[PDB]
């Protein structure tokens, strides 16, 4: 019985995702996060192990929560008659990657270092469970400020990981590759490198480098930022217009450009302390 389980707070956002609410677990006063979703507007539907019809959100939440802090974590769940509810943990104090490189302009590489490894490893890790991501991005990931660590957050867009070809997709368009704008197909792993290079270039410029569909099919990269030529060739890396000339998550964190990152912690009494 949620309603008496939680403590409802303010509306922290809302789109097509649903609704997402700050809570509390009256229990233990756990910070947490409630997020609504209302089943008319469910697209893709799962199986639970038990045999359930339920949000593909939740079975791909299930697969990857335990205990790598890289992800946040699914706590519960409740179906209602018109909507599912997910009970989700809450970082205090927080603040998503997109609002933090609203605030603070472009990040120093040194940070943009740790933020991007951390990513990767998050990422790693949903893709070791099976599950793909699918809408990687700043707005996607949030930062617990007092530790230093980033957590992926909706996985709303998601799919399970699979090495044929995806026909659909419904994440951010800014952020697909060339090859879903021009043949609506994609392979899930080169795809996501692909938006992790759109997300480094949003870190180190602070803006995204492509706006419209011909931008992404040409696939020029123009820096408006300073930027080591490490990175400047990391990035151009990963925006491989071929999918199969994109690098490799091994690749990705063997380049020069990726060595030495700060510990999470380090990274907080340096550049958010
Ligand atoms: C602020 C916050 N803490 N824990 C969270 C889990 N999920 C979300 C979220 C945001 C947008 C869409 N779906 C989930 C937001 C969260």
């Amino acid at each position: 019985p949620l309603e008496s389980q939680y403590q409802v707070g303010p509306l922290l956002g809302s789109g097509g995702f649903g609704s997402v609410y700050s809570g509390i677990r009256v229990s233990d006063n756990l910070p947490v996060a409630i997020k609504h979703v209302e089943k008319d507007r469910i697209s893709d539907w799962g199986e639970l192990p038990n045999g359930t019809r339920v949000p593909m959100e939740v079975v791909l939440l299930k697969k990857v929560s335990s205990g790598f802090s890289g992800v946040i974590r699914l706590l519960d769940w409740f179906e209602r008659p018109d909507s599912f509810v997910l009970i989700l943990e809450r970082p205090e104090p927080v603040q998503d990657l997109f609002d933090f490189i609203t605030e603070r302009g472009a990040l120093q590489e040194e940070l943009a270092r740790s933020f991007f490894w951390q990513v990767l490893e998050a990422v790693r890790h949903c893709h070791n469970c099976g599950v793909l991501h699918r809408d990687i991005k700043d707005e996607n990931i949030l930062i617990d400020l007092n530790r230093g660590e980033l957590k992926l957050i909706d996985f709303g867009s998601g799919a399970l990981l699979k090495d044929t070809v995806y026909t659909d997709f419904d994440g951010t368009r800014v952020y697909s590759p060339p090859e879903w704008i021009r043949y609506h197909r994609y392979h899930g792993r080169s795809a996501a490198v692909w938006s992790l290079g759109i997300l480094l270039y949003d870190m180190v410029c602070g803006d995204i480098p492509f706006e419209h569909d011909e931008e992404i099919i040409r696939g020029q990269v123009f820096f408006r930022q300073r930027v080591s030529s490490e990175c400047q060739h990391l990035i151009r890396w990963c925006l491989a217009l071929r999918p199969s000339d994109r690098p490799t998550f091994e690749e990705i964190q063997n380049h020069p450009w990726m060595q030495d990152v700060l510990l999470p912690q380090e990274t907080a009494e340096i550049h958010l302390h």
